[PDB]
């Protein structure tokens, strides 16, 4: 209810499709549905756009002329922020790292990174995002002292404000489903947490599972919980639901493809004409599939996979590294 | 009323809702004229595009006749082939693609990245040829060999551009008319003109719904002399199928595609950079970049019949950006 008290820009408009996947369902022997948050009208789309609706509205209210964020070279978030900035006539400054130590030309210059150049993003390279919030604040102070009005967007757009975007997706989900499980990639945690708050109130019987793409359960759980509480607090709701996380599917680490993940990509492509990605959704789908094999879900009814986007990264990861 | 026979053709649901029609305030401010964009690049299937509109009718036709295989042709970086392959996968139809290298490039990203990468993901059977000198005959030869294996092939022509395929853009015109209604009085529409189905579909639709609007195709592969009869033939065939006449003159501009099909040019790349930096919109080096360069220059030279609002049809093509980088 209090969701409408938050300023937001319209970047998406109509609710994204929720689709049945008959061929994948037939193959896995389980009813699988997909939330197509990969289909959004801005610069090849994705989940970060839902967050930016709130974050950029806040930016404009604060009178910013510059958006500053951070991510890997192949960040979907940075690409979406850069496109949104260009659309609104805002400057954009991206703080980037190479998280996998690659020198592969396509990772360094193609995919999302190519798009950043098209969007006229000012690029700042750092050796590592060891303390992103801190490093972004340092950068913002320079730019502010330089004569600009920056607005800092945290890594993956995952603040309590940004995460409102995924409380919003939860409303679409609830509307469109009128299910036993929901599966989503859990990275910077805004998507997971927002969905957790929304689904708790809208679909309490449904098990929400985050498949981690960068961290162990131990490392990831406190982050998702912290966001869950902050979101609930700002909406004047209670959030008591357990956070469920599966960390078996991201090795050897963030932004490195693995076989299970790339095989998930091939499966969805060949069976459904759907495009996943090597960093996020492929790994999450690999988790979904294994959850079936291992009978890992609370019960064995329909599963909703949340497609958070990421496909432009296919072109940066080809042919390897 | 006049486009009612369109109801008769069976068609599949690939798009769902009408695609967004958006004002471009920053581009409009720069160009000194009201620019709107029809977002046909924003469709739900495998990175979208205009070809998906045609496939709705072509594939419905294939299913009706009991086909289990789709066969079509294009460049290695064809958007059509990629969209055909994606649809085939989704429907559990087999897909065979006859590909050529139209520009003689050895650049690895052209050969293996972009649309061509996606083809492998959709399990497309790839069939290379030196050139598409006679695509109708080459597709038919391939269909004979495919049929010998026991498949039931349905041949989709280059770009999905038959009268039936073009019905998708008659439908697009209906959307456009409804979307502009009481919101904007369009003076002009710009679309890239390639295999001609999109242009022809729009020509018939717009003649009957928005008769005063000037439709302009920017050629991406041929001169006016070569392209114009192709568009007209389709236009007349589309009108016939709908029990309508189509008396409108087809308008084409061929100044914006040199040195040739699939070869990027400066004006095209500047248009791509302009749309990206001003509107966060991604065009492509083969089709939309060149069409936009046409629009821009059309404003500059006052080539349009009337200087009112222009609607640019975004036909898609963005995955090729990754194939054309860093060069071909």
């Amino acid at each position: 209810h209090h969701l409408t008290r938050f300023p937001r820009l319209e970047f998406i408009g109509a609710p994204t499709p929720l689709e049945y996947l008959p061929r994948l369902s037939d193959y896995l022997g389980r009813e699988i549905y997909i939330k197509r948050d990969d289909v959004t009208p801005i610069a090849m789309g994705g989940n970060k756009l839902r967050k930016l609706e709130f974050l950029v509205a806040d930016a404009l209210r604060e009178g910013a002329d510059t958006l500053i964020t951070a991510g890997a070279i192949q960040s979907n978030h940075v690409r979406q922020t850069a496109a949104v900035a260009a659309k609104l006539g805002l400057h954009c400054v991206a703080l980037l790292e190479n998280p996998i130590g690659t020198t592969a030309e396509n990772y360094l210059t193609n995919g999302n990174r190519l798009l950043l150049d098209l969007f006229n993003t000012q690029i700042e390279m750092c050796d590592a995002l060891t303390d992103p919030d801190a490093q972004l604040q340092t950068l913002a102070t320079r730019i502010e002292a330089q004569g600009f009005r920056p607005y800092v967007i945290p890594v993956g757009g995952s603040s309590a404000l940004g995460a409102m975007g995924y409380v919003e997706s939860a409303l679409e989900i609830a509307q469109q489903c009128e299910l036993s499980s929901v599966v989503v990639a859990s990275g910077s945690a805004g998507t997971h947490a927002g969905l957790a708050v929304g689904l708790e109130h809208l679909m309490p019987d449904v098990e929400l599972i985050g498949v981690t793409v960068s961290r162990s359960v131990a490392e990831q759980k406190p982050k998702v919980i912290a966001l869950q509480q902050a979101i609930a607090g700002q909406l004047a709701l209670t959030a008591t639901a357990d956070i469920h996380l599966w960390d078996d599917y991201f090795a050897p680490g963030y932004g490195v493809p693995n076989d299970a993940g790339m095989e998930a990509v091939k499966l969805l492509a060949s069976l459904e004409g759907v495009l996943l990605d090597p960093v996020y959704t492929g790994k999450a789908m690999a988790g979904l599939i294994d959850g079936i094999s291992q009978k890992r879900f609370n019960d064995d009814g329909p599963i909703l996979f949340i497609h958070t986007g990421g496909a432009p990264a296919l072109f940066a990861y080809h042919p390897h590294v």
